[PDB]
């Protein structure tokens, strides 16, 4: 699925990524778009072998299993294929993690190099929220 702004925000906020360890909402939707374009079935290889999957673009090197990255670990516990869904539950549950590990919201590059010190409320804006 390709998600719209207002669409995704709203998916987003009913599963509690709002504030979510003090990240507001448009943080979160700034990244799906520089990460992904909005779009659950996004897939991209990295150069040691690892594949970021999804609307947030999780890596299969330490957070799901795709059978092909060996030695790699497995800490949401799900199939790498389950964060393609147009269902985004799993993806959202898997960052919640990812962002709770010490690192906060630098573990997503685009997030650091493209919305970081921003006006991240902008991505929002207009959204019957
Ligand atoms: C909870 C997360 O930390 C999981 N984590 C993967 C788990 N392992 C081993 C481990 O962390 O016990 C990899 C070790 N490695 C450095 C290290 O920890 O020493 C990874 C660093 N990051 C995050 C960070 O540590 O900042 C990757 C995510
Ligand atoms: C093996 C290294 O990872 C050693 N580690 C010291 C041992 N402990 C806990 C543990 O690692 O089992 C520290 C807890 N902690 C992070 C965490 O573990 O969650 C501190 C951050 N760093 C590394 C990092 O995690 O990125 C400190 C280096
Ligand atoms: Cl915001
Ligand atoms: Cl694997
Ligand atoms: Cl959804
Ligand atoms: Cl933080
Ligand atoms: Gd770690």
């Amino acid at each position: 699925k390709v998600f719209g702004r207002c669409e995704l925000a709203a998916a987003m906020k009913r599963h509690g990524l709002d504030n979510y360890r003090g990240y507001s909402l448009g943080n979160w939707v700034c990244a799906a778009k520089f990460e992904s374009n909005f779009n659950t079935q996004a897939t991209n290889r990295n150069t040691d072998g690892s594949t970021d999957y999804g609307i947030l673009q999780i890596n299969s090197r330490w957070w799901c299993n795709d059978g092909r990255t060996p030695g790699s670990r497995n800490l949401c516990n799900i199939p790498c294929s389950a964060l393609l869904s147009s269902d985004i539950t799993a993806s959202v549950n898997c960052a919640k993690k990812i962002v709770s590990d010490g690192n906060g919201m630098n573990a997503w590059v685009a997030w650091r190099n493209r919305c970081k010190g921003t006006d991240v409320q902008a991505w929002i804006r207009g959204c019957r929220l």
